[PDB]
């Protein structure tokens, strides 16, 4: 089939950072976008990564991915408030997704 470690290896060489977080696969990178080459396979083998990587996170019982996803519940009011008062562009080209 395919090894999760191999799919992740390809991500890092492409400059994309994906791993299992909260039982889901997610990617992050600000370069050009995501090359369909790996992306096409990622969605197609999403479960393969979540299944193997889930195990990998448990083998270490530490480290691995963890940050982000802090807030989730929300509405446009979040945007409307920063529209009223804010500063900086704060990472204006970061494209992310969930495999």
């Amino acid at each position: 089939g395919i090894d999760a470690a191999q799919i992740v290896d390809e991500a890092l060489e492409q400059g994309i950072t994906l791993f299992v977080v909260n039982n889901r696969l997610q990617y992050e990178t600000s370069r050009d976008s995501i090359p369909t080459e790996l992306l096409n396979k990622w969605k197609q083998h999403k479960q393969e990564l979540i299944d193997f990587l889930n195990q990998l996170d448990s083998e270490e019982q530490t480290k691995g991915s963890g940050s982000g996803s802090g807030s989730g519940s929300g509405s446009l009011l979040k945007e409307k408030r920063k529209h009223f008062q804010a500063e900086q562009n704060s990472s204006q080209e970061y494209l992310r997704g969930e495999i």
